[PDB]
């Protein structure tokens, strides 16, 4: 019974082929989840489920789409009473023995009760902030002078327990328009010690974003 | 004239020895700046210079001390009309060729107009994360299950232009108690789409905090 969902724009043929290839070559079942893109459907979903986010001028509609995709998958976890769901974004590369973690679930069931509130990150945890190149100020001693353009965190591969799905849906629902930030920044900022929400990290990681 | 200042609690002997060792071994001049700590002095400085921060329950007094230390160094930059000042925290480790960047400033003077508003980060630029080991949930397939938390991003090594010192002093002075946030968030994250204020990052970095290397 399938736990792995890959968020992917329906027309992203090159990414989907790479995902198919990777999952089939390790014999890991999965389904694509058709990512929300700028569209009437996304507009409607924002208005109905996250009215606060629809108003947030600080995010691109694409960022709102990615957020909505994660959020609806969490909702699926609740609605279908799944113990956990494993979410990916469609540019991950699976590491070597990933099938021991993703084709089989007993290792998780033996370790956690799924009403516990946790995420288990499967992707790398050493991630650079997003830097832009610039051409006007020359490098010095073979070091570039780049411009910081955002704090970037991975939401490309993680297990979320039913408990954590409930917690995150409630959290995202309660955020005001002013508090909205990209999903990765919201989730990054939730990773603190004074809460019931616990974030575990697989170390070393078993997948990584392509670029 | 010295541009490098290392923020350090006056009694922090082990850190100061490590800083002395590192800077002297690469022949980089610097001065210690006595960090503000929870104390009468910090309380008084908060009340006089940053009254809205004294009330801010979202920062610990220690964090307010670190903030006050940076802030008074920016004020020094303004009072002394320095083109730039280069600030470190007392846990940095200098990279290999750090002296090419820190012992002299000509490479900066030929590159930037210091009336422009910018900070140039010198330290590593990974998302600020820490892993706690735990033994109660067993590893699987030779992979540990660690506990992951976020921490503040580094303010442990950066060059700040006079323009940016003026801008940040003005900004911090105007923030209400509710708007106060960690220094890193105010300096870096919140200014990403500011009209004049730029944050540059030296890539690859030339220094790293003792804790981030680990
Ligand atoms: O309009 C969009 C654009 C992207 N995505 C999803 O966002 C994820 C991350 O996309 P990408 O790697 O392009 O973004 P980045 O990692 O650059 O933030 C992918 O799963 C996409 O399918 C989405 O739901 N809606
Ligand atoms: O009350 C204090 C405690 C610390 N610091 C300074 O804050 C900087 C960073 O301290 P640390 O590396 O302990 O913390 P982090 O990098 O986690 O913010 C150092 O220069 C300390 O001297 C300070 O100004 N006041
Ligand atoms: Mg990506
Ligand atoms: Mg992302
Ligand atoms: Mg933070
Ligand atoms: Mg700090
Ligand atoms: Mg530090």
């Amino acid at each position: 019974e399938n736990k792995n969902f890959v968020i992917s724009i329906s027309t992203a043929e090159q990414r989907r082929n790479h995902i198919i290839e990777q999952f089939t070559h390790q014999n890991i079942p999965f389904e694509f989840f058709d990512a929300f893109t700028p569209s009437d459907k996304l507009t409607d979903h924002l208005q109905r489920y996250l009215p606060n986010v629809a108003n947030a001028a600080q995010l691109t509609m694409g960022e709102k789409g990615c957020l909505m995709s994660h959020f609806m998958l969490w909702k699926k976890c609740i609605d279908e009473n799944l113990d956990y769901i494993t979410l990916f974004e469609d540019d991950i590369l699976l590491g070597e023995n990933a099938n021991k973690f993703l084709a089989e679930g007993d290792w998780l069931k033996v370790r956690f009760n799924f009403q516990e509130i946790f995420v288990l990150r499967l992707e790398t945890f050493l991630m650079p902030v997003q830097l832009e190149k610039q051409t006007q100020i020359p490098p010095f001693q073979q070091r570039d002078i780049d411009i910081l353009t955002s704090m970037d965190w991975g939401t490309a591969g993680y297990v979320i327990s039913q408990g954590a799905a409930k917690y995150l849906i409630a959290l995202f629902e309660k955020l005001t328009t002013e508090e909205i930030m990209p999903i990765d920044e919201i989730m990054f900022n939730q990773q603190i010690n004074a809460t019931d929400y616990r974030v575990y990290q697989l170390n070393p990681a078993i997948c990584v974003q392509e670029l």
